């Protein structure tokens, strides 16, 4: 429907449906457990996962942006890092949340 | 130029609050942006190609979903670390002027100060 990068999961349209399964391939997605994959941004802590994601400023201000032509078409690569705000009264719940999303698709039945 | 406020990632960059003051001088590091020519850095979102580069930008659904996200806990503090890859579209028309604009601003900083 919309060009992969526009899409948003939600119940009725989720993160594997969008996204695709996650799995350890460099091409996929390793973020998410079954309770947000399911929601997308429909997940109770939607807005605490969002909070890190980039505008489209930011996303080409701060990225390492490329152009690579493989045999399946022409890619925009990224790569970058975000500083959370050890500050933040609630870094150490952001870090509980991230540590529940990354790779959890290793523990699914 | 308030925006100063924001977390980096929420930034929006502006005639008023360029690139370089939102999102340092590009450069080749590891973690450095790469990405603006001279016109681009200077004008952020009153680009007016800026359309033709958003297009490209991940929502916050798709940045979690279509990413490989990690963490890193360092003596900086700790990062949540991403890479991707978007796909361009072969069978639009405007292909060519797409791959043309983002060239124009990939490692561009290379040809000037």
């Amino acid at each position: 429907k919309k060009p992969r990068q526009k899409r948003t999961a939600t119940k009725a349209y989720n993160v594997t449906q969008a996204f695709g399964r996650r799995g350890p391939e460099q091409t996929q997605g390793n973020f998410g457990d079954q309770e947000l994959i399911r929601q997308g941004t429909d997940y109770k802590h939607w807005p605490q996962i969002a909070q890190f994601a980039p505008s489209a400023s930011a996303f080409f201000g701060m990225s390492r942006i490329g152009m690579e032509v493989t045999p399946s078409g022409t890619w925009l690569t990224y790569t970058g890092a975000i500083k959370l705000d050890d500050k933040d009264p609630n870094f150490k719940d952001q870090v509980i949340l991230l540590n529940k999303h990354i790779d959890a698709y290793k523990t699914f039945p």
